[PDB]
């Protein structure tokens, strides 16, 4: 499918960008800019902006557009930029897609619309409408059954990823039989592994990249896994995945987004490491570990 | 809980009319509000799931809340569903509900992202504060929210200061009985229309539901029949409601209700917002026949 | 199938200190149930710990219960196994012992297609040799998720006279009743019995009927007479007991209550079920005394 | 328990058109596996249709397999039942027949507490009298949802030497390996074998190894050689076969391929399993021919 061929340039390891907030839970613009540069300096292939990790679903459309605009100013032409524009509403999703186009993003993406049960035909129309509003930007279908409640069959996934204008699939599923099945059906499809804690295994199963939240603090590790596997150095790939999972273990305990924001706070990137309500603060007993992790990561990096 | 005793009854979960451009249809909203008042409904639950809240902006939700208050304040009870995923957004809507003179606020357990139980409690606390004296109706709908509260957690939520009711959209009638047993004075709304009679028997003392927009009097009739010990009439009414619900599930529930209301000369354009699609045209004869049946009744 | 309508205790299987069948306690439990005014017994079901018994042990229980109670109350033999052939054996034995009906749980563990489920029931019905089949639906334990349409096909199979509906979905209970006005339809979850009857069930089969079957008969009566408050009160009292039994473990909690009622010598379930925690013994003792004083 | 590390076929149990054990085909299937170069056999498991056989039938199969294979390849006896006592009888029999290890699925149908699962394993381990235990985790069929902490407790019980992990959660696979660097850890889902090895499994137990065990051994080899492309190519070929087997039904599909390889006389599973849809026979025959020519 030629739409898959035309999206070849989107293959890679893309950080799901966090949205920094200030003490009053408004956008912290200076921290957002610092975070974008910090990701570029890690050697990340691109950014996935306004996704789950960006706390999109506790932001308004206007807030999401501001983030999109700022990220484009900072990063357009330097690394790939995918705009997650998905809302429950098709119309809202289209507005964000239109804005992504205006700001010069390389792609758009939409989570399968959630809360209300929609038919598969309704899902397909949703993506079509957003693709039209994206005005040439390729679409990354975003599948995350754990949070969306949307339970697509493989046949449905196949239809979705071959809609005109779709160039990739962000597969946030731990089912690696299905990962292999998708690769086998679509040999040229850009296929992002969505769960960071199985990245090496997802690549082996057929993913050709990833999009993840933990890439913000250790994206070079995931780059290092791609490299190890390409060279056939399985031991280095396993070692890196194991180190990633030790960190993921801690972030699951602390809360993932806020744990990441706190680590980035000790890396001097984020000024105030809060998520938006109803997310609460990181428990203070985890602070030594998170600071320790921040120190560990800079020392292996710098 | 005995304070909020005035919130007991059968409250329609109000639909939000739209036009073919997907804009709010305010004329049809007003007509639908009056249609519900004329049916003898006890109140309206505004901007809930049935109201298509989660495909509207805050401004749109506020516009609807305002119009309903204009139409119905003082005539029937008004509950504003103000729930968003965001606490701050939910607080804005709660403050607006207060301004418009609603009798109560409500919020669905915040969804998509997993939140801890403590995070849920703080969310409700913050909204109650912004409601500034309006009692809170905790809204539990596990099937759509993905939030799996334990009974003990439900107990903690419903006894938070400012909480006067639970909207229990759950088919587990053991838990319905357990909630009634623990909280003898709690206003407890049955949320699944197709078990209303059984929910009342288990302990609910009223309900909030989408199908009440077209046949609210049948649910009042179940309440009446059960108060008089007339099981047979209660069962017959529930069976008739379920015959309708079978059809609505086939057609799509919100858009089916809006189509019935369209044939009743209430709603101009029976559309839901995208990504909801239109009613399959093969169902229109059944939906029209139903409107006629219900009007004659 | 109309004569199968009613309130039937899901009989427990008493065991001795060595986990073998305690035949004397079994006989005592059967009589105890008859004296409570139960309409019948459902023997060798989930509650009977069927799935930790051999086929010969299950036959032994069936034979003895028939000795005790045949002619006096209705007797339904749960003959269900994963294996069809094993299920057929028990069905043939039920017929020999003179049971009024057979029953089989949807076969579990391995996923079977719906037509495989249908063939399974057909085979068991053939082996039942004229005994009506009670289809037994319990999704929470069986893992089998039948659609309403599939339930409709199952309950209309030649030879099927009833459905034991162990589901808390009371929309579906009403739908089943509406589709099949004459079907015998047993409410399976004790803790919604009053509500299940209201939705369309015309009786029930349950584990807690062994210790308070008269309360459920009382709910049927109260509803028949339009005494909704009495029905609700009885359901509430049943649910207070069910709360405790869920804490203690239901089969062993029931056996322990029956032990304090002088019916069951040794109130053990079969391994891997463990014993009742000793800290719940005062509550279960208090419960037996209350129920005995209640009659 | 390093000696248990490897690629072990979950042996199918052949039956005839009467649904009786086909012992001649069992012996042939055992020999066929040995000649494929399999490391061992896991006997009377899910794939062996344990849960539609009597204890005696399961014992007969265990005895025959030991006769054919003892000392030539590793032998693991799946002795698991819902009942602890039944599981203990099979464990004692496995010991008598000279098996290298025993295994038990988490007991299913009735909800048991985690303590009750542990005591179940302790009892089976005692009856195995020195044979190491392979804890068998298969959430999708058993309905038992163990936490990582619970799995950690189980795999460290005295006498446990391995975990059969039939779960597609490869985060947990990695976590288990991280916690227990020396634990024998079998990948249970054949269609993610290469990925499970990468996450931390050090071998596997699977149903499809009966017809293409050498491919899985080839994946283990390719990964140790650091040849990722060959590991992927092999996994892709295994999944093309698995796609077909899932369409046909896996056990009966495997038996049908084996039939065309002249190993199994009658490719039937026991009722309530039905026969293969005849429209799939051309595909299943061609697969047999392909696989015979490849080996």
């Amino acid at each position: 499918h030629h739409h898959h061929h035309h999206a070849t340039n989107l293959r890679g390891v893309m950080a799901a960008l966090l949205t920094p907030f200030d003490q009053q839970q408004a956008l912290d613009k200076a921290s957002l800019r610092r975070l974008v540069q910090f990701n570029i300096q890690q050697g990340i292939d691109g950014l996935y902006v306004g996704g789950s990790t960006g706390e999109a679903f506790v932001q308004s459309l206007s807030e999401r557009e501001q983030v999109l605009e700022i990220v484009a100013e900072e990063a357009k032409g330097k690394i790939k930029l995918i705009a997650h524009v998905g809302c429950v509403s098709t119309a809202e999703s289209q507005q964000l897609a239109a804005s992504a186009k205006r700001y010069g993003f390389d792609a758009v993406s939409a989570v399968t619309p959630f809360y209300y049960p929609f038919s598969f035909e309704e899902h397909c129309d949703h993506y079509r409408a957003i693709i039209d509003s994206a005005d040439g930007l390729p679409m990354v279908v975003y599948n995350i059954p754990a949070l969306s409640g949307v339970k697509l069959t493989l046949d449905q996934i196949n239809t979705l990823v071959t809609l005109p204008g779709v160039g990739a699939l962000k597969q946030t599923s731990g089912d690696l039989y299905q990962m292999e099945q998708i690769r086998r059906e679509h040999p040229d499809l850009v296929l992002y592994n969505g769960y960071d804690n199985i990245f090496a295994s997802g690549l082996l199963a057929g993913a050709d990249g990833g999009i993840g939240s933990t890439y913000n603090i250790m994206g070079w590790r995931y780059q290092g896994i791609v490299k190890a596997l390409k060279e056939g150095d399985i031991q280095t790939a396993q070692k890196l995945q194991t180190e990633c999972n030790k960190v993921i273990d801690l972030l699951i305990k602390t809360g993932v987004f806020r744990g990441l924001k706190t680590v980035l706070h000790y890396m001097d990137v984020v000024s105030v490491p809060l998520c938006r309500k109803p997310f609460g603060p990181v428990d203070e007993k985890y602070l030594p570990e998170l600071k320790a992790l921040a120190q560990q990561l800079m020392q292996e990096r710098g």
